[PDB]
């Protein structure tokens, strides 16, 4: 949890323009959040990047979790190993609004972060799930009460977020 170069937006939300994979390898936080789908198939986006950085160990472990427990619900989560990235990986499913899933479930997705005092995380439902990333940051700020360090890869998006929030 030795985070560096973050900008404090609220009492508990910090943001950096950084690749979440590089942040996790540098900091080795207690918890790294994955933006997952209900079957934990880490095919692209943040999920594909985190799985690739574990050389598919996250995917093998995720397939075993699904075989024994069944899929997650949208808005739900599970805690699995963080492998070489963190002590734990909190896989969280935000709604895929491009497929009609309710945007109200973005609040339930971010409520899962409150179970952990400190987390390294990406924005949920941004990217291929189609939610507006500034709206996703607003829900994070209104919902998360524990300390969250958000890593945002895209510099153009990072600048837009910092201007809208402060
Ligand atoms: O922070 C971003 O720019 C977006 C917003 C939500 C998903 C983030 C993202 C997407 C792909 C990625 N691919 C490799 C590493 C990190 C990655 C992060």
């Amino acid at each position: 949890n030795s985070f560096s170069g973050y900008l404090k937006l609220t009492d508990n939300v910090y943001i950096k323009n950084a690749d979440i994979v590089e942040e996790a390898k540098k900091v080795k936080p207690t918890v790294v959040v994955n933006a997952a789908n209900v079957y934990l198939k880490h095919g692209g986006g943040v999920a594909g990047a985190l799985n690739k950085a574990t050389n598919n160990a996250m995917q093998v472990e995720s397939d075993d979790y699904i075989a024994t427990n069944g899929p997650l619900k949208v808005g739900g989560s599970c805690v699995l190993s963080g492998h070489n990235l963190a002590k734990h990986c909190l896989h969280v499913v935000g709604p895929n609004v491009n497929k009609g899933e309710d945007i109200q479930l973005l609040k339930s997705a971010y409520e899962n972060f409150n179970q952990h005092e400190v987390l390294l995380a990406p924005l949920l439902s941004a990217g291929i799930f189609g939610a507006d990333p500034i709206h996703s940051l607003r829900v994070c700020v209104d919902t998360v009460r524990t300390n969250v360090y958000l890593a945002v890869f895209d510099k153009n998006l990072y600048d837009k977020l910092v201007s809208s929030f402060l």
